[PDB]
């Protein structure tokens, strides 16, 4: 599922991801665009083997198991193909154990080098929440 700007702020906030950790929804839908365009089916290689998964690209290496990665760590004890449901509960459900690991938001590189420091509530800007 492709999702449109506001669709996917209200499933986030009904999530509650809303301020999680106190990361303002802005930063979790600009975090999506430019991870995977807001498409949950979205998957990418990386050099070192693993794979990024779903609307918010869940690496394989330490967070799901997709069973050609090895010695990954599933720390989301979840198969990495749930990411990339139309249902976005198990890829919201291991972002919030991610961001409680220390860093914050960022573990996610794009959300580091185009969402931080920027005007992130404009991606919810005129949605009806
Ligand atoms: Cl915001
Ligand atoms: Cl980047
Ligand atoms: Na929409
Ligand atoms: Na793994």
């Amino acid at each position: 599922k492709v999702f449109g700007r506001c669709e996917l702020a209200a499933a986030m906030k009904r999530h509650g991801l809303d301020n999680y950790r106190g990361y303002s929804l802005g930063n979790w839908v600009c975090a999506a665009k430019f991870e995977s365009n807001f498409n949950t089916q979205a998957t990418n290689r990386n050099t070192d083997g693993s794979t990024d998964y779903g609307i918010l690209q869940i690496n394989s290496r330490w967070w799901c198991n997709d069973g050609r990665t090895p010695g990954s760590r599933n720390l989301c004890n979840i198969p990495c193909s749930a990411l990339l449901s139309s249902d976005i509960t198990a890829s919201v459900n291991c972002a919030k154990k991610i961001v409680s690991d220390g860093n914050g938001m960022n573990a996610w590189v794009a959300w580091r080098n185009r969402c931080k420091g920027t005007d992130v509530q404009a991606w919810i800007r005129g949605c009806r929440l």
